[PDB]
């Protein structure tokens, strides 16, 4: 993800912008105040500004369950059944078709 | 994303499972019936079963706008202002801090 600078703090973002930033230069970093979100830190008018960007990450929903990644979904259904028949027959995922 | 097989149709998934699939083998493909979602196609009990997986993709929210990717967010704010002061001074993103 080329658009992401680094997990630098608000203060560290300012230090970088003060050292080598110019009008309109920006960086995108993890938010300190809200660790799962981001901040866009911008040099403008001789000052540094910070804008919060809230992330609602991906949700994979199947039946009544929700997973943040497809890998998690897959593993879950190797240990718990993805379908139980009415005869109680539990069907599980075993491995990917090559 | 190693977990994704391909944009094969329901019928093509069955053909692959019939040709070389065994009990518990599965593949994850785009859904035909709902193109932005997925389907898990599983061989179990000599039969092929298909399970819908709904995707709510990532949302990046900043102010009053929502974007599906950070790249889109960035481009948008190079053409429209990310902040307008009360003097009407429009601040835009220009480029990434190296």
């Amino acid at each position: 993800s080329p658009w992401y600078y680094g997990k630098v703090t608000r203060h560290q973002a300012e230090m970088a912008l003060n050292e080598r930033g110019h009008e309109g230069d920006f960086l995108i970093r993890d938010s300190e105040s809200s660790p799962n979100d981001f901040s866009v830190s911008l040099k403008a008018q001789g000052k540094n500004k910070h804008f919060k960007v809230q992330l609602k990450e991906t949700v994979y929903c199947i039946g009544q369950r929700k997973f943040s990644t497809m890998e998690e979904l897959v593993e879950h259904y190797k240990k718990a059944p993805i379908f139980t028949s009415e005869q109680g027959e539990k069907l599980y995922l075993v491995k990917h078709l090559s």
